[PDB]
């Protein structure tokens, strides 16, 4: 039966952004990512031609394209340089980034799941790289390394080939087939074959503007994207404790059908599916106050989209001008099988700082769409989410923010998804704080030295920006602890207050030789001496004394040597709640294929 | 949902010397290896032929399995134009051909297929080496635009057990509601060398013409082309609508290695819980299976591991020995890689209907690292009929049905497991609706044009001759004629009271013979304004309740045959006939193909 379903990670990348750091920072902007076509991909003014639907030729320039596509840190993952080179890019950008997701969740893959039943969806439709199109090793290699015993399918389902994969996962968490799943999607382009087959039959406007819900509107604009979220049941995750970004409440997807023509959408499809939806997630149309559009730009599709979710919304309500709407497309233009995982981090970024972004190229509304006799208002300026109070069946109640998104798929394919947010409990004991007479144990470990620096100086700007005080100490330091992969390189600090913690990561990065409560060490050195050590049932006895007396200093000093420690005995009652941090800084290397 | 059973009502695959499943079951009887020399209309194989293993931009290998009449397809039977036929992925074609075909076979047309119109389309496939580029969601939405399916469409690329993971998908969706009804498939063509290439550069497949499946000196698989589809059913409803039902499924199952000693390397664990997982919740006591559809690919490595997962969790139960039976249909056909697991729950549905057990090729010389006597798998060797074992679980003797289980693991880890069950038919065998002289039969055939009803009735001729159909089968072939048929534009009919006389018009129709008694001919193409006039009236509509009813079918016929609709549903007032299996339609072979 259906049930709440938490998002516990996070992670992608996007046009103009590496992180979703940067993402939100350009959707609150209003900022445009289309760009021309970088020389590294191919030479646009050789295939450049203006007349539409010519064979063998692109009339456009731009689209959105993410910085260090073929980049790959493959000895962090015990594969050799010829192997990544013969590895589609794709592949390896989802295996970053799900390794990324994960860290952000606070979690390590030995502690994701003691039954290891993860599952991994990934949605994927371009297999343009030069070595063929291998879409099931994009899932099945994360499976490996990672040692996931669960289901590892990819999905192929047109522009909303992520948004099924969450569905089949949510589907496989209601089963019981898996406790945890993976679910993202990717798309790159690397061959102009990409940009040929797209002009052929003229789907992409030839400007550098996806006007989605605006007038003049003639085509979407390609874009690059990848991004992974992990699953996992509300009640499980918050006695875990860890944090919760959105709510799933319901997912339906269905197809258009017979049309008058090949690819053109069904109004009466997308209604139902939308109405299913919201039956599924025991929603009320009336209570919706965003919605994430598939909004295309394109002269057929937006009256049609508009009106598909006006009846699935006049079957229940007949309000107007009361729900908000938008795209990112607008912003990072249509990345297909990655859009419907792009707006999902588009809604979980606006619930986190409980705003809504612009939406740009919307000043001048369609005319063919009358917006007044819709409940939609387009987003125009950015503004505060308020909670919708309602007065459903005479009675008055205030909603949390709840928004969906809908993807549709070129060939008929359709999808739609409900995020609520998460309202959380007031227990905040705060029996860890964490003072001078209580100070916090801060571990960072890397491959080598470089990565060790970088995660210092992410970490110190991380601090920087988002303000972080005394109050996040414990939360830091059981995520650095239990949430981390205990590396090679391995340095710790005991600090009891955040400025203590600035001044010597401050000193860290640069050239100071000793600093105070500062431990420098690594792993391959140790073996036959961590042996020893550990051939001692002395080494067990003795690390509980000195971590229940106190003794974190010499704790330290041989963690860092390489010794084994599990943190969780360290906090005897009670149990702090994990947060997002930098995630690892994987190295940067050119790898490619001759064709 | 919570678990139930789901039935099978339709089928219909193309395979290596088999265009349909009569076809293969013969091949599968006799015994037969379908592996053949690398055919010239696809490439030359002497310029990229090395004997060296492993190299790069070669192939050491000759043989497969290949399908004949691959880039043949009927564009204008789906109102698509010949350039965009040329532009279509053959697999796409090949795909929507046989999902035709199982939906014919089912005694079912699209409009009358759910009215709700809630059917999944769920196809596995992991090969696009065509030059316009690798489409698969195309392949599934072709299929429920033309068809008008507006249920979940989606392509699924697990590696070698994508269609057994599409089945697994749309059992889910069927016990969700998301669906009614659902076409579960997979393909697998061959069109490029570098798909040799790339097998033959890492070294899977063998050098000779044998996909040696649990036999000695197994030295990898055969590569080989398929395609197939079925129709999935709630069982309850099934019976209650009377269609034919080819087997149960009663649980499946899917997972993932995990990490092994080398990427491809297979888990016998992770296996062995899969199959007790997927026995598990299909409630079936692992004792009561007298037959099991290994993976087996022919490979030194995979085949003890195979093997011993498969026996640690029969060992979880039942603690017998060689009591089981085990074989593969890749020695016959190859590997067909995305195709393999429908191609086996083919053969395991043809060995239901026959009740027989066909050889393994290659078996007779077991492997020596494999001790079959500490297993309870029995490798078949011979044509055997199949009994229904006799077990005594848990102090209670009991005859269980015919259960067999399907298992398809892929090269990067990801495994899939199924159970099948036969269906047993409660005896309820009125036969009120008996043909006789005195209530004769109506039989109508339509197709495009006059060469598509031509071989239509010499199809029929010879499916009544080879599987030897008596008088009791003319009230169900009539009406799947009848309701199971889309009406086109040429037309005939024909009234027969005994198979006999529908024998000897069906010859004369075939022959130059240009009046036959009960015999109609016309078009729909000429009669609009016609139709239209006579519509226009509800006498119209009286008078084919009334001269249907009074035993007028001879006008009947002769207005039917120019173009007007009738629902023959009413024709039935009492009870209702059951669907059986006929030939499809014969779509035109054309060929369409792209150049690079």
């Amino acid at each position: 039966v259906v049930r709440d379903v938490a998002i516990i990670g996070l992670s992608g990348r996007y046009p103009q952004a590496k992180n979703v750091d940067e993402f939100w920072n350009r959707l609150k902007e209003g900022k445009n990512c289309i760009s021309e076509i970088p020389k590294d991909r191919w030479d646009w003014q050789s295939f450049f031609d203006e007349e539409k639907g010519k064979k063998e030729s692109m009339y456009t320039k731009w689209g959105g394209f993410i910085d260090d596509m073929d980049k790959f840190d493959p000895l962090f993952f015990q594969i050799s340089p010829k192997e990544a080179e013969e590895m589609d890019p794709q592949e390896r950008l989802f295996l970053q980034e799900a390794y990324a997701s994960i860290e952000d969740a606070g979690y390590t893959p030995t502690t994701l799941c003691e039954s290891r039943k993860v599952g991994v969806f990934v949605g994927v439709m371009n297999g343009n790289y030069p070595t063929g199109a291998t879409y099931w090793s994009i899932a099945n290699r994360l499976s490996y390394l990672l040692n996931f015993q669960g289901p590892s399918v990819a999905v192929d389902t047109a522009c909303s080939a992520s948004l099924t994969a969450i569905h089949f996962a949510l589907e496989s968490l209601y089963s019981g087939t898996s406790e945890c799943a993976i679910a993202g999607g990717v798309n790159l382009i690397v061959d102009p074959v990409h940009y040929m087959k797209l002009s052929a039959l003229t789907m992409l406007s030839p400007s550098n503007q996806c006007k989605s819900f605006g007038d003049q509107a003639d085509g979407f604009v390609d874009g690059e994207g990848v991004g992974a979220i992990v699953l996992k049941p509300l009640d499980k995750a918050i006695a875990d404790g860890d944090h919760i970004y959105g709510v799933i409440k319901g997912s339906m997807m269905n197809a258009g059908g017979k049309t008058n023509g090949y690819t053109v959408p069904n109004p009466q499809a997308q209604a139902q599916l939308v109405a299913d939806a919201l039956q599924r997630a025991n929603v009320h149309a009336r209570t919706v106050s965003y919605l994430e559009a598939h909004g295309t730009g394109t002269e057929l599709g937006d009256p049609i989209e508009v009106a598909g979710l006006t009846r699935a919304f006049e079957k229940d309500t007949q309000d107007k001008q009361f729900c908000a709407l938008g795209s990112a497309k607008s912003n990072i233009g249509h990345c297909e099988s990655a859009a419907g995982i792009a707006g999902v981090t588009k809604i979980l970024l606006q619930l986190k700082h409980a705003q809504l972004v612009p939406s740009l190229h919307s000043r001048t509304l369609n005319p063919n769409i009358d917006f007044t006799k819709t409940p939609f208002v387009v987003q125009q300026e950015l503004a505060e989410w308020r909670r919708p109070i309602v007065e459903i069946n005479g009675t008055t109640n205030e909603y949390p923010r709840i928004a969906g998104i809908s993807s549709f798929g070129a060939g008929g394919s359709n999808a739609h998804v409900i995020i609520e947010e998460y309202i959380p409990e007031e227990q905040k004991q705060s029996s860890l704080k964490i003072t001078p007479q209580n100070p916090a144990i801060f571990v960072l470990s890397a491959k080598n030295a470089e990565r060790l620096y970088e995660i210092v100086q992410q970490l110190l700007a991380f601090i920087q920006e988002h303000s972080l005080s005394d109050e996040h100490l414990a939360d830091m330091a059981y995520t650095l602890q239990v949430g981390r992969v205990a590396m090679e390189e391995r340095i710790a600090v005991i600090a009891g207050t955040m400025k203590e913690l600035q001044q010597k990561l401050t000193a860290y990065v640069k050239g100071q030789e000793h600093i105070a409560d500062l431990y420098r060490g690594q792993v391959n050195r140790n073996q036959e001496m961590l042996d020893i050590l550990t051939s001692d049932d002395e080494l067990e006895e003795t690390i509980a004394r000195w971590m229940e007396r106190g003794k974190y200093s010499k704790l330290l000093d041989l963690w860092v040597k390489g010794l084994s420690i599990d943190w969780n005995k360290l906090y005897q009652e009670e149990q702090p709640g994990r947060i997002s941090l930098p995630t690892y800084p994987f190295a940067k290397e050119s790898y490619w294929t001759h064709a």
